[PDB]
């Protein structure tokens, strides 16, 4: 075992710029930068030296595991230009340990998550005006991880790829302001299962998500809710982790999201969410099951106060309907504030931007 | 608007390749001279077929097949008969497979036909890849990804499907039997109920490495899949599951799980479903299969033979499964293997041409 080294970074600057797009006319993901990071890996020689060049087309044996047993991982961090016009990351060093954690599970080969982030901040330092300046703005980081492998073998890779694309990104709506979602729950369709790979960030997670997805708009929802079990288990929105602020069964405040038994994405918003939650000590704050019928036992009692889903995509999206047995069940969030929602929303929002200062930002190079 | 096979575009290389030792071959290693490949964009539709020389694919690092695994593959063989006729094996069933992930994948539909016909232009293209050996053949890689060039988790705006040829030679040395090791761990689950399991879907062999790692490990060949609080064994790692044995009646059975969505429904599991019925010999059963039937068969001595179905081994004999920190032997060549073994004669007389059958398809 070994890693490639920031020290030993090869930077080929591109001869012609891109035009930076309009910050208010972004759609996600769409738009990419001037530069990439790519480093080489074989099972025969190790890590290659890391490379910061032009974005380019992946030169790709059509055999490579990736496209074949999506032996595949990626992860998703943000670049944010604060009021005082400084670039931060913010918790970085959790992305970092998703994705090695990832990789382990993947069978891709293990890297030293501090030379990986400093790659990164030297990618971000290099394409830093790419940063939108917009307060509701930001650049999306995809750390991405391919096994190249030209062999159609099920097997651990010999041969690998890791590459960082970095795309500038507007607010989740329009607006800015919040646009309750609607949810689709069909218990026919489910994301993870015990003993899979649920609690990763790996390609394959996703790519059985987007025929229920289509259905969610088809039935005028805009996410789908994820339902586990016999019991119907409310597990993860879309891809954002679930929280439901409400009195509980006992009649206390409380704070719930659905626990790490291994079909939930320990995202690190949620991480966030509970750490202030804990900090804050004013509810219970409880990992526990919640199933639809807790739900609309809590709600024919007036006990639900907001429940939204959590996000690097949204950061807090509260949700206002589920649809479910052919009936849309009202949420009450909206008409509660939201008032966490709103809370947890400017606290984050404040450090994002560096409006307060916390452990859990770093400024860019 | 479906691609068609009328509008093909060949291009042929000016060099090829040393064909490699039909003995000394490592599984999908090597590779034929062409490769098929059709580009689809919401714009424009399907583009026109392209057969041409094997080549790195070009793909925006942005592409979906990288980061959300929008991707399924096929898996047929090309068999050269004892007359030199080259014969493709139920390959309908395989383009139907394919139509069936694609839709569920959200990527773009595509003609069944013009397809196969496609994939038997470039099969003829490069016949003399097929293998010259009665135990050798062609693996065909029907393949189909997204290049949307967007982080956005959607339906695909731009897709590439390919066809690749690799020549396989039998799965062990000789081809006469070498029994296969069993990894049974719980706490791995390859598919779910309301999941993709029933697809061959690329999302579903990503997760299996890191459980295929744990069984070289400790000195298996592969995985055995067990799924529910019961540990109902259901797949032998990308091969479906045969047990033959004397089943808790006293009766004489040949049994196989269900497709109730956590099996791939393989085309050499169809075949032998249908032979056995046809011989009508002892009882044919799709029913669940558990670790403790297993193990209670055992020591009342009840169990003749376990074997593996698929593509890959066309039947691959089960000596040995490692369950609870414990090696339970699985007395399958002491019995013969003499059902495994009819089995292997009969699909192989088939496929290599010995006898005539509705499931092969002699070369355009
Ligand atoms: C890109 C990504 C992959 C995996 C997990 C999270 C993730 O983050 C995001 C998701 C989405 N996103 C979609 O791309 C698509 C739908 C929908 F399913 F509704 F179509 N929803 C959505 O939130 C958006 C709009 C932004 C981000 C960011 N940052
Ligand atoms: C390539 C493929 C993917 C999905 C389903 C079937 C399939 O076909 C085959 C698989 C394998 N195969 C492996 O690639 C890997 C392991 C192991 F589990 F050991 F890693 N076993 C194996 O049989 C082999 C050796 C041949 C074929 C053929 N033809
Ligand atoms: C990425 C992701 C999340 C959110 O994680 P963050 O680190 O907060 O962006 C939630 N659920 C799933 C399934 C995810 O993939
Ligand atoms: C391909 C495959 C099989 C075998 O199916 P055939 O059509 O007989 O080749 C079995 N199980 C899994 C999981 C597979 O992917
Ligand atoms: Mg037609």
């Amino acid at each position: 075992v070994g890693t490639f080294k920031a020290k030993d970074l090869i930077v080929t600057p591109a001869t012609i710029l891109k035009e930076k797009p309009d910050p208010n006319n972004l759609v996600f993901g769409t738009v990419f930068t001037d530069h990439m990071l790519t480093v080489e890996w074989s099972s025969e020689f190790g890590w290659e030296k890391p490379h910061i060049k032009p974005l380019q087309n992946l030169s790709l044996h059509p055999g490579s595991s990736a496209l074949h047993y999506a032996v595949e991982l990626f992860e998703g961090l943000k670049a944010f230009r604060g009021v005082d016009n400084k670039i931060r990351l913010f918790q970085p060093n959790l992305n970092m340990d998703r994705m090695y954690r990832s990789a382990v599970r993947a069978t891709l080969p293990v890297f030293d998550k501090e030379e990986l982030l400093e790659c990164i901040q030297q990618l971000v330092k290099l394409d830093q005006e790419w940063v939108p300046y917009s307060t509701s703005a930001s650049l999306y980081i995809r750390p991405t991880f391919i096994g190249t492998e030209p062999s159609l073998g099920v097997k651990k890779p010999t041969k690998a790829l890791l590459f960082v694309l970095l795309s500038p990104v507007g607010p989740y709506f329009s607006s800015g302001t919040f646009n309750p979602v609607s949810l689709w729950a069909n218990p026919k369709y489910v994301r993870a299962w015990k003993g899979g790979t649920g609690d990763c960030k790996m390609g394959g997670n996703y790519g059985s998500s987007l025929f229920a997805q289509c259905e969610a708009v088809d039935n005028g929802c805009q996410q789908v809710l994820w339902l586990y079990g016999e019991d119907h288990q409310i597990t993860e929105v879309g891809t954002m982790n679930l929280f439901l602020y409400w009195i509980n069964e006992d009649g206390e405040e409380e704070l719930a999201t659905p626990p790490l038994d291994g079909i939930i994405l320990p995202g690190v918003t949620r991480r966030c969410i509970l750490d202030l939650a804990h900090q804050w000590g004013e509810f219970k704050v409880s990992e526990r099951y919640l199933t639809m019928d807790d739900l609309t036992t809590a709600l024919e009692g007036n006990r639900v106060r907001e429940m939204f889903g959590s996000g690097t995509a949204c950061v807090v999206c509260p949700v206002s309907d589920i649809l479910y047995k052919g009936e849309t069940i009202h949420i009450p969030t909206m008409e509660n504030g939201p008032k966490l929602a709103s809370r947890i929303l400017s606290k984050l929002t404040d450090i994002q931007y560096g409006r307060e200062e916390r452990d859990w930002t770093i400024v860019l190079s």
